[PDB]
């Protein structure tokens, strides 16, 4: 089914890319797009935010409700092999570009000199440099689950990588 | 039916409010939110734009395709008495707030000292100052039609006014 407007409304311009409101207080994004040298995010001073970063995954937990209009939704560490996700890409022009991607292995992979814990995927039937931070989502029953943020792609764009939360598990090491 | 994501994607932050891409080259907004003193809009120099303004209605026609992802859609001068429209409000936070409004008479009305050609409406079951420029749309058959841009509201917000294109006609003088 198609991503509803409210889901798109979670995708938010941030730094040199985008991020995603998981709930009224939780924002996720790709580490390398986070602005450098600032003293606040969304008008909130850094000391009022719990900032967790693991490789290319960044999560902010704000101490006040930033998007009280939203329900919380489920964030998971990647998804099973073969899961078809949608990358909810917003462009600066306002265009929405949902990209279908069949996900592969969760691994720590070397990307441009750095080790990155993420999940690779194959673009179906692409992304650009400004798209980093866009969420990878998939529908489970009647709800949407977010499981990664856009972090990298092969020059062609045919293979993509989403950063995912830290955590070891027997399906991924 | 609910406004689809693509329709929302036409609503665009602009000046002190918003505007709406009617087509890849046509952008409409409320005159008073248009930035003052600038030499370009969306990176295009003023001399490359056909700028039409009538009271509180402003239309830009750009000489290049600014949103080539979009189809053209129908813009009309207001709508019939009693038509239920939706005001597609975006908030700075990213929240989407579609507001239902039953439209009334098209008239030139005095608003804060100025004569404004527009259509008033009643909010059903509200707006804020930063919402000006948001489109008033309604569904006709399988398509959406845009017919005004948010221009004013009573302090409570219960009555709203959308600016509409210039034009006289026997249903409106
Ligand atoms: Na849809
Ligand atoms: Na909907």
């Amino acid at each position: 089914d198609k991503a509803p407007p409210t889901l798109w409304s979670r995708v938010t311009k941030f730094g040199s890319g985008w991020g995603f409101w998981v709930s009224p207080t939780v924002f996720i994004t790709t580490t390398h797009v986070v602005p450098t040298g600032v003293k606040e995010f969304f008008g909130e001073p850094l000391s009022s935010i719990a900032i967790h970063q693991a490789g290319e995954f960044t999560q902010f937990r704000f101490s006040k409700k930033m998007r009280p209009d939203l329900t919380g939704m489920v964030l998971e560490e990647g998804c099973p092999e073969g899961t078809v996700c949608s990358v909810l890409i917003k462009r600066d022009s306002g265009e929405l570009l949902p990209l279908a991607v069949r996900m592969g292995a969760i691994a720590s992979m070397r990307i441009q000199g750095r080790l990155v814990h993420g999940q690779s995927g194959m673009l179906l039937t692409g992304t650009i440099p400004g798209d980093c931070g866009a969420p990878y989502v998939h529908k489970r029953g009647n709800d949407w689950v977010v499981c990664g943020v856009h972090a990298a792609a092969t020059k062609s764009g045919n293979t993509v990588v989403c950063a995912v939360q830290a955590g070891e598990g027997e399906t991924a090491e």
